[PDB]
């Protein structure tokens, strides 16, 4: 029974997520906070949330809330999430998890000393189609994988008013490098062993695009390409000695294409429920099993990622 | 009426196809081939209607009838073989990998220049008519601003080449086909490569079986090159601009290309040919005729640079002395 969720903001993403909890298995949204109550209420009523707080401290002190979701702006994750973990309540922090590796680890540590769950929020790794790609790769399927690549391109970035600030959000890499690189490690069951790349960026700004070279734990190379400006499709391709899979919009896909060693390519089609519904369920389940961390979106994978992402922006905006 | 008389320094497997294209050109004609053993030369010399046969390379260089020598000898012998002919006062057309050492490639141009002789790396990709269309389309704004280009190349089996895993011999995936995509890509773009990094799959004391390159070009355009063995996927190259793109199948020997314009409709460009060698050859002839020592396309700069780039990777990987 149960599982009431508290929301730490009025982030435009809040509703879709709330819709998600509703489509979820055993979870309901209880409590929503702000710094400005009227702001919270307005959405608290727009949606069907029943409690309200003009402060995050409040949302925390409350006990009618079991776990909190922090979909706030980037440089405020750390403080926001630190105000919960220290206070006892479990956290579902968003991407970027952190814009600083150290900040990332601490977060996990104090979360542990408090014996309270802590996971980064990634819709992709829990989709029904993603689960099958991983299934197939392990069970023979494509022979061994030698190379994987990802292409992500947004036409405009004018709906992200802070796109060109390093300290705030970031660039193409901050924007969407974690998902693809986390995802691959997951479907392959291998850890990123190497990574170096290039990128486009004027000074005192962010990178409009970047192209990452990759190496995995098992003889499989990879390429990640995030871009702004192009109008090409976003698709991931897994290539094995015996097969291939192409995944369109891997973070919200319901379908994928598998090609065999013979020429035959088929379409896998697992249908659109809710896009958020899947990770929420996983999380709920993690909680039932009194677990501090997720076995998929593990601690090391989350830390490891911010580390890489930050060494890159370090590499660029500094020196 | 007169023609440039070509000399072939070896009895390479590629020789017959080269001779096929040579014969298809306007001003070329074959007149000599030489091997380190004589019948090894005459055997091929007789199947191909090639007059003259020499039993050594030295003889081929001494012959006053050969106006130029094509060297398709094994990788380790490019340097020594070219040095021989250029120092002997003959112009050379050398097969790639042009060399396995930057300084060696540099010296080769040093002697050619001191001998006032023509020298170029044999490279068919850059001369195809289809490639020209791509270059022009990009320069006239056909695709807008180029933000990303990529190239994938796969060879199911590499078991028709024994030395493939000898870093000393010919090399790995990057020695085998990395020079074409980087030179092809720089050439179509009008931009120079100014940054490159990558990862590769290799065992110790071995060459790479796979290879993934990340790179940067002047003017804000990024790229990725992927070369490998074992996969069965097609070999494609893609140029992505803000107003459209182009997909090139088997760029090194293709007669077609897939252009997609700003509006959104894609068309198939098409040209036909019997040999990938012809374009490369009569371009070479046109160079000899105009009396030049270097080619404006496959330049000294480009080649030397490409060699530096390829070897730098074998240095990181299988080395670090």
């Amino acid at each position: 029974d149960k599982i009431r969720y508290g929301i730490m903001s009025t982030a435009q993403i809040v509703p879709r997520f709330v819709a998600g909890l509703r489509e979820s298995a055993q979870a309901e949204v209880r409590g929503i906070a702000s710094r400005r109550l009227e702001n919270a209420q307005k959405m608290a009523k727009e949606l069907a949330i029943p409690v309200a707080y003009g402060s995050y401290e409040e949302l925390c002190k409350d006990e009618t809330i079991d776990i909190i979701y922090i979909p706030t702006y980037n440089q405020g994750h750390y403080s926001a999430a630190k105000l919960a973990l220290s206070q006892g309540k479990p956290v579902l922090l968003e991407k970027p998890f952190t814009l600083n590796a150290a900040e990332a680890e601490e977060l996990f540590a104090i979360a542990q000393e408090q014996g309270v769950f802590l996971m980064e929020a990634q819709k992709s790794v829990f989709l029904p189609i993603t689960q099958k790609v991983k299934a197939t790769i392990q069970e023979g399927g494509l022979g061994e994988i030698l190379w994987v690549q990802s292409v992500t391109a947004y036409p405009n970035v004018d709906h992200i008013p802070w796109f060109y600030s390093r300290e705030a959000g970031g660039g193409a890499l901050h924007g969407s490098g974690s998902y693809p690189l986390q995802y691959l490690q997951y479907v392959l069951g291998k850890e990123i062993q190497e990574v170096t790349g290039t990128a486009t960026y004027q000074q005192g700004a962010t990178d409009s695009q970047c192209n990452l070279a990759l190496k995995f734990a098992e003889g499989t190379l990879g390429n990640i390409f995030i871009n702004v400006g192009l109008k090409i499709p976003s698709e991931m391709t897994i290539c094995g000695t015996k097969g291939q899979i192409v995944i369109p919009n891997f973070w919200k896909t319901d379908c994928a294409y598998y090609t065999d060693a013979q020429g035959n390519t088929v379409k896998w089609s697992e249908q659109f429920t809710s896009e958020f519904t899947y990770e929420i369920n996983h999380v709920n389940q993690c909680l039932q099993d009194k677990k501090l961390t997720s076995p998929v979106m593990t601690k090391e994978l989350t830390i490891a990622t911010v580390k890489i992402v930050e060494s890159f922006y370090q590499e660029w905006f500094d020196n």
